[PDB]
């Protein structure tokens, strides 16, 4: 989620940004 660039973010926020893929 957040904002980052790219890769997953499927948690967060959102489903592809902040690449590290927090909950």
């Amino acid at each position: 989620g957040l904002s980052q660039g790219v890769e997953p973010d499927i948690g967060q926020t959102y489903f592809e940004e902040s690449r590290i893929n927090q909950d």
